[PDB]
């Protein structure tokens, strides 16, 4: 029920768009809210989990829009563009990317996406 995860994320209202890619970033397993990434944009994000150097320099591009990297480790990468942002989290088999609008506080968006990541990870995904 990959679709249930993304739908339930946007259902919370803390995230307005979300996509679950395979870890390799080569397959869309679920999408909600029409978030669309170009093949190279998803390639940059996937790599960034291992080496955020590039993302620190050029920024995160989501649908052509540029997001500044804020935080980045082996599992999470957070970005911002004015009052809106993007949360990218890598699990064992997927890469989740979610967008939150200006009407939402980064802390709430982040927490809800991270909680899905906790769930999938504890279940081998």
């Amino acid at each position: 029920s990959w679709q249930a995860y993304t739908d339930n994320l946007i259902g919370t209202g803390k995230v307005d768009k979300a996509v679950i890619y395979s870890r390799a970033g080569d397959a869309v397993w679920a999408t909600s809210g029409g978030l669309s990434l170009q093949p190279n944009e998803i390639g940059e994000i996937v790599q960034g989990f291992d080496n955020p150097a590039g993302l620190q320099s050029n920024g995160l591009h989501i649908q052509g829009q540029k997001f500044m990297l804020l935080r980045a480790d082996d599992r999470s990468i957070y970005g911002r563009h004015d009052a809106e942002g993007v949360v990218c989290v890598r699990t064992k088999q997927t890469v989740i990317i979610a967008h939150y609008p200006p009407t939402v506080q980064a802390g709430e968006a982040t927490k809800i996406v991270e909680q899905l990541a906790d769930y999938l990870i504890g279940v081998q995904y």
